[PDB]
DNA sequence: CACGGGTGAATGAGGACA
DNA sequence: TGTCCTCATTCACCCGTG
């Protein structure tokens, strides 16, 4: 059922764990990244949709969490670069 | 759609919400950043234009309101503070992450 | 194919200044 | 007041392993 659990827009597959848009991947990853402080400016039960998700990003980021998105699937820094010594490490192997 | 939603001008895309020109946006900042409480000088029905716009600060702030202008985009002061900061600890940290090069 | 990461052009928040 | 500029975020797409 191709449709984003955190804003409704069209979901391109699972992502960290939930079905989830392109725009949620990215904000949720990078959002837990940076290990980032949101707050609601309004009454934290915002309702998420395509069109307003890029204004309530506590929301938007506390749906992630509720829905599974999990962030211990995202790839830490020294995980990255160990694939990408591996991206080259193969295209030196080939 | 472009075109100012509040004074009719050219917009330079959405703000707090609404399709507004660069000096709407402007207005509407300020004037909810002061809490700005405003009375018309004629009859609070001021039709609003490119021109007479910096002449009822009333009636163009109400009119922000109506277009669907939101003081709760409004960065607050702490929020703005906590990113000249964010901006200054990203900054250090793309520096050690230099130097272990 | 599915899903990790990454990139870059567009968005829009604030601010200096005439 | 209103430019016009800076700079963080956003997301459509694309690459590469599994
Ligand atoms: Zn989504
Ligand atoms: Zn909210
Ligand atoms: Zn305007
Ligand atoms: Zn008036």
């Amino acid at each position: 059922p191709r449709i984003c659990g955190v804003c409704g827009d069209r979901a391109t597959g699972f992502h960290f764990n939930a079905m989830t848009c392109e725009g949620c991947k990215g904000f949720f990853r990078r959002s837990m990244k940076r290990k980032a402080l949101f707050t609601c400016p309004f009454n934290g039960d915002c309702r998420i949709t395509k069109d307003n998700r890029r204004h309530c990003q506590a929301c938007r980021l506390k749906r992630c969490v509720d829905i599974g998105m999990m962030k211990e699937f995202i790839l830490t820094d020294e995980e990255v670069q160990r694939k990408r010594e591996m991206i080259l490490k193969r295209k030196e192997e080939e």
